[PDB]
DNA sequence: CTCCAGTACAGCGCGGCTGAA
DNA sequence: TTCAGCCGCGCTGTACTGGAG
């Protein structure tokens, strides 16, 4: 098995230059506050599975990996907020992720707020990176509940420090139901899906230096003009599913000792991983899908939107 | 009597090719998480009494039968939800049925979250079975409440460790309902029901190892011309409902002292479990029911659906 | 008076053999449950007074009356669930009747559940017998809450232990909205009232044998030519209106010193209960009511779900 | 004892069915 | 076909109950 080998083909990282941007102004939006006057507060949004936790998670340890490594500092923070966030729920949660206090017995929302401001500049925070922001969109109705909302924005203006919010597009709305939330969030970028698949796009090269960085030792055969097109045409755009089926192709690759990724373990990985995938959708790999002009055609503008859409 | 022969009689697995494929790919979700990247997760659907509980008690055995004679280790769970479950119900009960915490008398479903988060890498948790998944559908309504699926998603992203979600095929609008939790759970397959009497099938070789595993001496007389048709024509695919004419008419074999299975105490059996079938349904052993064409058709695609459809 | 011959006139039962069915395959049901595989699960039908609650009086006394002279083992239970029952009032009902614990303090359904499930293998529970069933119909609508039905599959999957749910026959919706537990409930059997007068058919022999076990020392005069004719004719097949009748009768024949019971007595007993019955039917015993052939017609198939068809 | 949340009852509004014009 | 009245369903408000501070 070789399970460094299987870690090797599971966590395999390609900087996008959409990924190069996030970064850049995830840089820039930590930098730019001195913590005195107003931070900049970017918003990244992004559909079901892009790769933003991800982002989050590289981000995390090129800036925090050596400062925590130091001592008890912890510059960034990463928070995902709970499903029908209150307040209180969401500043605990914030509180017992930062240092170490007890702070989820004593739910009183109003000393804890002060805990929280007596302890961001205490500890130095210089950044809060929230992940979920669709939570704050009731589940049925579609009434966006505003206490997270207006507490963030009491939480900004107190103490003075960035906030990335992430989330799916259809959190927008929560973004939208707070004028004064809406104007302090300037910076709104959109992580979307990959494209198109003509070829010499950003999906080609994507796949160029994800074949280089695939375990196997010769090639993995990956974006030339067969395989990139039942590439595209079995994930669309959507980074997980398509990182699911060349990481389950390659451990069956790994599995009985082959050369490379083949179309041997390539199709059986595909009939593996489409549970997931829609209804009038086919897969492209089987015995006999010509891949067609109107499987290839570019994701949609509301792509993550479909669950606010479905009520 | 003999108890023991009774009991052998009740307890009696026969592996089908679907049962394999479900153990393998079990077997595959549990050894390619490493808990630091994003697992795996396996759905599996099934009917009313196909033998998904079969399924669960075979593998738990197979796998956790050493490790927990070792010691307090509880290296796989078993789950089975409330009717109607709140996240705190079946983070309660997934924490009481885990080790030995108290964790039911204190309710604030964040500092429990905690606590089975605090555990889940302290016993070492390799897997996490849930049984019912249908239970998140409401009852009369159609709404399919979403606070245990997000909640899930939530403890699959905090503690990386894969969840094999059982339940009936009506619970996969639950999975339909959250675009995440749906994303997460790519591999999904159907323990779907036997399919045809035509004879050389899976039904037949099926009947021919459990007709071997029966703890009569010489025959019992079962995957025969006639008596195959009269056994798929009583029980069209139901595992639960032939194991149980089976299992009625064997130990009525062993009350009166006889040689085998006869259509003697057969007919008797048939009677007593024909109960729970339905209104146009015949019973294909009284007097004179000549099995037809019509009564062999193979199982429908929404045969676990019809909870469902009746409102 | 000598309460001693009333109490005997009162406390008659006479075995038909569709009663001694259903203790035969209440015994079976017993006796084939090991506690460690999935239980039998009888479902047991019956109109409004044919003798279901005498059959589990009459079992409940020949199973458990020296094991709970023995000590507090309690091997048979008796539960009657309460009207438009909860999962919480019908769990903490069946755990007040199990043993002693206090248990009706603390509702929260979910340490309850833990409970009883420490409690049952505890005490040495071998069978459940649950009698009213139709209290899971609401009354004015027509929908079937199946929160008890749900949670009776959950405590018999946890613990295995056999239950035989009695019920009015408009109660097999309820079995019929739950598709797994449809499934399990497989030996479903009907207590339907007796059939027809024509003479030498079981309501003959049952009136001989009452005959024989009525207090009177020489003779009652049942199951004769002219007397079973106008008994029938009084009391279609409704076992406690005929029971009523005879019973009155008796007592009426003990108050005024007599040799037996006579059409003196039995006239006076037909005016005292006949309150009950419908508006059409006529009493067959008052002055000159010629008995017809169109009251002694075998009671219909629908005889216990008129309540259920009258919304 | 007070505040928040869930459940039940009552009132108001909207939609469907029935009766009248 | 349109308007009005009655019944059923959904939303809102109100009171009672349970949980929490
Ligand atoms: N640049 C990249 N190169 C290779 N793989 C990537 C890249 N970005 C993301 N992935 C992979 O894509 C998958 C998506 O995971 P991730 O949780 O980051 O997406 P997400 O949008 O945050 O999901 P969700 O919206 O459900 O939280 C991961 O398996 C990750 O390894
Ligand atoms: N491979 C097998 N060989 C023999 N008997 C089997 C096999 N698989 C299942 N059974 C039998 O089928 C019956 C159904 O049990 P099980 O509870 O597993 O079904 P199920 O589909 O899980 O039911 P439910 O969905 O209601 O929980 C049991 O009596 C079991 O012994
Ligand atoms: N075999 C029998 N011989 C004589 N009397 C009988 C017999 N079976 C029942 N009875 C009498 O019939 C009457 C019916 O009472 P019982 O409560 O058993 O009926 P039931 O169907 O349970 O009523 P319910 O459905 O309302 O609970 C009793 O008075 C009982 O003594």
């Amino acid at each position: 098995t070789r399970e460094a080998r299987i870690s090797r083909a599971k966590r395999a990282f390609v900087s996008t230059p959409s990924v190069r941007k996030i970064l850049s102004y995830m840089d820039r939006c930590r930098d730019l506050s001195d913590l005195e006057s107003e931070p900049t507060c970017m918003m990244v949004y992004g559909a079901s599975g892009v790769g933003k936790t991800t982002v989050i998670k590289k981000y995390l340890n090129q800036a925090a990996a050596a400062a925590a490594a130091g001592g008890d500092i912890i510059p960034v923070l990463h928070i995902e907020l709970p499903d029908n966030a209150k307040p209180v729920d969401a500043a605990r949660e914030l509180l017992v992720e930062m240092g170490d206090p007890l702070a989820l017995y004593e739910t009183d929302l109003a000393r804890l707020t002060k805990r929280l401001t007596e302890l961001i500049p205490a500890v130095g925070v210089k950044l809060i990176i929230i992940d979920e922001f669709q939570h704050l969109v009731e589940e049925r109705s579609n009434r966006v509940l505003t206490q997270v909302g207006n507490w963030l924005k009491m939480i900004l203006n107190k103490t003075k420090c960035p906030i990335v919010i992430f989330g799916m597009p259809y959190s927008k709305v929560v973004l939208q139901a707070n004028s004064q939330l809406h104007g302090r969030f300037s910076i709104q970028v959109e992580l979307r899906p990959f494209s198109y698949q003509g070829g010499r796009g950003v999906f080609k090269t994507f796949l160029e230096y994800l074949d280089k960085a695939l375990p196997f030792e010769k090639q993995a055969g990956l974006a030339n003009e067969s395989l990139q097109k039942k590439l595209y045409a079995f994930s669309q755009g959507n980074m997980r599913s398509l990182r699911n089926l060349i990481y389950q192709a390659s451990i069956e690759a790994i599995d009985n000792q082959h050369e490379t990724i083949t179309e041997e373990d390539f199709v059986f990985a595909s009939k593996l991983t489409s549970g997931d995938k829609p209804n009038s959708w086919k897969n492209p790999f089987e015995e006999g899908v010509e891949v067609t002009e109107d499987m290839l055609r570019p994701p949609p503008k509301d792509i993550g939107w479909e669950d606010y859409l479905r009520h």
